[PDB]
C-alpha cells in the first residue's frame, strides 16, 4: 500500500525537521538572499575571519594565530566540534527510524559508526554552493577559495566535499527527499561486522520503497532520479575514505592537535 | 514504451551471449551442482597447478618452480592474459549498446578505460562461489584456499573478490539481468576526462529504465532488487580502487631485467 509508504515518508520528514536545526530550505533561503533578515557575514580571508568572531558567536581566536593556535587548526577544531554535534543529531534521528531501536545493540552501534560520516557529507551539501559553505547555524559563510588557501594539509580537506556538493545539489533534492535518503544510508545491511543482516535489510527495503515513491511524486519530471541518487552513494564512500587518509596525515604532522574521542572511535574504518 | 525497453534488453542479452565465452547459467551448472560430465580440473595445490598448467588450454609458460618465476607469479600472469582477452570482449559488447559508437571517440575510449575493471569483477562473480573460481573457459577450478595460501602479496589478491562475489551472487541475477547491468556500468558519466556527458547519461537513463523493467518482470518476488543492485556499485568501486593499490605494489615487486619486453607492452597496467 502506497498509503503506508507515504505515512512513513511524513514520519521521517517530521523527525528530520525535529532533529536537524538547519534544514536545506533555510540554508538555500540564506544562500540565495532576497533577504535582509538572514544575510550571513562572509569569511573570505584572515581579516574578515578576524572580524567574523565579532559578528557571530565563536569560541576560538580572533587576533593573530601563527604562534597561538594557527587559523587552520582553529577552523579545524571548529568542524570537529560541529561534527561531534552532528553525530548526536544523526543518532537522535536514527532512533526515529522504524525498527532501528529494535535491532541488536551492537548492530545499531555499527550502523551509526559507518553511517554518520556519509550522512554528514550528504547534509553538508545543503549548506554549500560553488562559492562556499554556511557556518555556525547559517550566520556565517566561508568562501571555498579561502578554505583552499589553508596550510598544505588543511588546504585540501574541503575541496573534494565541494566537488561532490555541486554535483549532488544538481539533483535538486529538498528536505522531504533527504530525510528518506539519510534513513536508507543508515540501514545498510552491508556494513562490516553486522550480526543480523536480515532484519536490517527488511527495514532498508521498506525505506527504499518509500524513497522511490517520494521521488516519483515529488519529481515527476526527473527520470530515474532514484537510480541517480542511489549512485551518489558511491561518491560518499570515496569522500569518507579520502577523508580518513588525510586525517592520518594530520595526526603525524600535527602531534599537538587533538581529536575528539567520539570521532576517533568511529574511524577503525575502511 | 515498454516495447523499446524489452527490445533493448533482448538486444543486449543476445550480444552478451555472443560476446563472452562462459555464461553464468553455464558456470553455475558446472560449479556447485552436478551436471555430472566433463568435471573441471581442480587446482588446489602446487602439484595440481603444475598438472593443470600442462594439461589444459594454456598459452604462456610451463610449470618450473626453482628460484624462477614463482608459482604466484605464474598464476598472476595467467589472470592478466585472460584479462587482456576480457577487455577485447567487453569492448565488442560495448559497441553493440545502442548509441555507444555514436559517442565522441575519445569518450568511448575513456568509458572503456574506466569500466573494464568494474565489469571484470562483476562478471567474475558469475564464475565464483564461496569455495573457488572457474578458470580457463570453465575447464578449470582454482580453490579459494589455494589462492589465499599464496604469499603475502598475492594471497590477499582474490579474497576481497570472493567476499564481494558471495554477497553479489545472493541477488540471484541471471545473464539477461547482468547483460543490462554491465551496460549501465559502461555508460557511467562520472568517468574523468569525458567531453560530452549528456548523451552518455541519456543512454544510461535508457539502460536503467530497461534494467528496472527487466528485474521487475524477471524477479517479481524480489522487492527492490533494482535498488539493491545499484548499491552494489559502491562495493565494486572499492574493490577496483583497492585493486590498483595492490597492483602498484606488484610493480615494486617485479620490474628490472631486459627480459619480458614487448610483453610489458601487451600489458602495462590494463
Ligand atoms: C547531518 C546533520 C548536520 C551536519 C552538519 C555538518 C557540518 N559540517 C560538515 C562538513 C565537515 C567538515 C569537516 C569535517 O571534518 C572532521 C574531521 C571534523 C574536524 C570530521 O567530521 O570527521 C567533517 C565534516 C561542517 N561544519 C562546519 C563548520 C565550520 C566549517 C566547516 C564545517 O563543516
Amino acid at each position: 500500500e502506497s498509503a503506508d509508504l507515504r505515512a512513513l515518508a511524513k514520519h521521517l520528514y517530521d523527525s528530520y525537521i525535529k532533529s536537524f536545526p538547519l534544514t536545506k530550505a533555510k540554508a538555500r533561503a540564506i544562500l540565495t538572499g532576497k533577504t535582509t533578515d538572514k544575510s550571513p557575514f562572509v569569511i573570505y580571508d584572515m581579516n574578515s575571519l578576524m572580524m567574523g568572531e565579532d559578528k557571530i558567536k565563536f569560541k576560538h581566536i580572533t587576533p593573530l594565530q601563527e604562534q597561538s593556535k594557527e587559523v587552520a587548526i582553529r577552523i579545524f577544531q571548529g568542524c570537529q566540534f560541529r561534527s561531534v554535534e552532528a553525530v548526536q543529531e544523526i543518532t537522535e534521528y536514527a532512533k526515529s527510524i522504524p525498527g532501528f531501536v529494535n535491532l541488536d545493540l551492537n548492530d545499531q552501534v555499527t550502523l551509526l559508526k559507518y553511517g554518520v560520516h556519509e550522512i554528514i557529507y550528504t547534509m553538508l551539501a545543503s549548506l554549500m554552493n560553488k562559492d562556499g559553505v554556511l557556518i555556525s547555524e547559517g550566520q556565517g559563510f566561508m568562501t571555498r577559495e579561502f578554505l583552499k588557501s589553508l596550510r598544505k594539509p588543511f588546504g585540501d580537506f574541503m575541496e573534494p566535499k565541494f566537488e561532490f556538493a555541486v554535483k549532488f545539489n544538481a539533483l535538486e533534492l529538498d528536505d522531504s527527499d533527504l530525510a528518506i535518503f539519510i534513513a536508507v544510508i543508515i540501514l545498510s545491511g552491508d556494513r562490516p561486522g553486522l550480526l543480523n543482516v536480515k532484519p536490517i535489510e527488511d527495514i532498508q527495503d521498506n525505506l527504499l520503497q518509500a524513497l522511490e515513491l517520494q521521488l516519483k511524486l515529488n519529481h515527476p519530471e526527473s527520470s530515474q532520479l532514484f537510480a541517480k541518487l542511489l549512485q551518489k552513494m558511491t561518491d560518499l564512500r570515496q569522500i569518507v575514505t579520502e577523508h580518513v587518509q588525510l586525517l592520518q596525515v594530520i595526526k603525524k604532522t600535527e602531534t599537538d592537535m587533538s581529536l575528539h574521542p567520539l570521532l576517533q572511535e568511529i574511524y577503525k574504518d575502511l
